[PDB]
């Protein structure tokens, strides 16, 4: 069975995959920046950083009772910049292991008011959102070492980002032999 | 894992590399240090196309290489895809993320030596003393493509090694008086 964790208030880093899945077997995912001040987000890290050293020693634990091990990155990453991003993802299928098919599982997202929406809006870089989810430790591999998945299990829509408008909306717009900063 | 060597284009680092030493957050997990440098190049070089297309390349390869190696014997974990080690920023520059361990165990000896990361001045002159490479330092990176299968963790993609850096131009608040005193 899973505990259900809720995440501080955050930000949404671009590159979302919210509304829809990223495709290969899909993947639902959001990075989310949240504040160092909102206390809710050392809390965060603590819990992740119990999680993964209860389970680290115990995968360690029986590695060395029954072998065939070393650490990896967690899923989270102060920026330096006062500053915290999460890394939450999920599967937008899986097999019905009891009747053999694929089904596909579409993530849920509730609004500012706790209503789950039919039709979710794409969610840009920029939204303000807070995600429920479930530490789930895993072990070390050749790629990366043990550590823990955020698994997302919901999203709440807090505010929705702007499309274009910014400095980065400007790129595509540069006007030769202009004004250029100072 | 220093085989096929490419280089980058010419490119502006972000903030908080570790090129001049590595990082030793543990961030508990990997003990191992990691130097690091998010490269950040702009779209009309046709270097950074040319980058993006070796790294997608070989990604393509492998995962397909990996997916024929998965369907001819399935043995619950189905292939994935990861994110690649780049992304567009939107604003006419992509950003490249190079890393590689501070440390590693000898193969022929089994000694655990430290690595240290070879940076070089725009002429070529490798620095001996190397300064501390902030935001804003115009860069080139040696790197070579180490891509890794699908796992629980993380679908599969491509790692951008660090092998050297070249510092063509080194740039020049509130961190350290952080919250009450
Ligand atoms: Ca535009």
């Amino acid at each position: 069975a899973k505990k259900i964790f809720t995440s501080a208030l955050g930000t949404a880093e671009p590159y979302a995959y919210i509304a829809k899945p990223d495709y290969p077997r899909g993947v639902y995912k959001v990075d989310l920046t949240i504040p160092n001040k909102d206390p809710r987000c050392q809390r965060m890290v603590d819990e992740i950083v119990k999680c993964h050293e209860e389970a680290y020693a115990a995968a360690v634990e029986e590695y060395e009772a029954n072998p065939p091990p070393y650490e990896g990155d967690m899923p989270f990453f102060d920026n330096g910049d006062g500053t915290t991003t999460f890394k939450f993802k999920c599967y937008a299928s899986f097999q019905d292991k009891k009747t053999k098919e694929t089904k596909h599982i579409n993530l849920v997202v509730v609004d500012s008011k706790g209503k789950k929406m039919e039709d979710v809006p794409i969610i840009g870089g920029g939204s303000k959102l807070k995600v429920k989810y479930s530490l789930v430790p895993y072990k070390w591999n050749t790629a990366v070492g043990a550590s823990v998945k955020l698994q997302l299990e919901s999203v709440m829509l807090v505010e929705l980002a702007t499309f274009g408008g910014g400095e980065d909306d400007w790129a595509d717009e540069v006007e030769e032999n202009g004004y250029v900063a100072s």
